[PDB]
């Protein structure tokens, strides 16, 4: 009987092309391959077909949709993404119809990797003061353009600020997520503090943290920033 298996999970960085397997076992002369999209509705919006007999293969494209570049199958009609984009992070089907000797299907997920942008930092210029008794509004850290969403930490002398999101007197974070009308996603977050005299000579910075394929990992710095204080 036919039987297909896939790589579960395929990983690519934005940009870059990748081909999505679709080789099945104990096919007969003739047989077709079919593509589809799917969600968690289950919905399986067709992408192409390509069916295989002897000499000939025969293909019908189906998008539409719109890529670009399109879709492509290659000679063995397998699904070819070509300069992948954070649009084409979904799960695909490839179903193998092989007459007497059956069907199969098996889906694989895409995970399409963008690194975000230079990290930008915003200090507080206007209002800083190591006299004020309250945990103050130091700056806010953009990490733009990213997919997955990056993760940002803030610094004080080189050492990473251990801040909790929920407000307090002392210390805290706040972050939002943002998708962009890309479909890419921005980080951003601001950081509150209770200062103290020695603030005046600190250095400060943030750094967004992104995901990778295999499991890797980068970091982008901002800029290091001394506060304005006022007296």
């Amino acid at each position: 009987e036919v039987r297909l298996s896939v790589p579960p999970l395929v990983e690519v960085m934005r940009g870059k092309s990748v081909i999505l397997d679709c080789t099945p076992t104990g096919t007969h002369d003739h047989y077709m391959l079919e593509w589809f999209l799917t969600d968690r509705s289950g919905a399986r919006p067709r992408l192409a077909s390509a069916e295989m007999q002897g000499s000939e293969l025969q293909v019908t494209m189906h998008d539409t949709r719109g890529r670009s570049p399109p879709y492509q199958l290659d000679s063995q009609g397998r699904l070819v993404l070509a300069e992948a984009q954070v649009g084409d992070e979904r799960d695909y089907v490839c179903v193998v119809r092989a007459g007497a000797a059956g069907t199969a299907e098996a889906t694989a997920r895409l995970n399409v990797f963008a690194k975000p942008e230079a990290t930008e930092v915003s200090p507080n210029k206007g209002t800083l003061s190591v006299m004020e008794d309250s945990a103050q509004e130091i700056a806010t850290c953009n990490s733009r353009n990213g997919n997955p969403a990056p993760k940002i930490t803030w610094y004080r002398n080189g050492q990473r600020l251990e801040v909790p999101v929920e407000m307090n007197p002392e210390g805290y974070m706040t972050s939002r997520t943002v998708r962009e009308a890309s479909g890419l996603l921005s980080l951003t977050s601001t950081l509150y503090l209770r200062l103290r005299k020695d603030d005046r000579d600190a250095s400060f910075h943030c750094a967004a943290h992104y995901s990778l394929p295999e499991g890797r990992h980068g970091r982008l710095d901002s800029p290091t920033f001394h506060l304005t204080l006022h007296y």
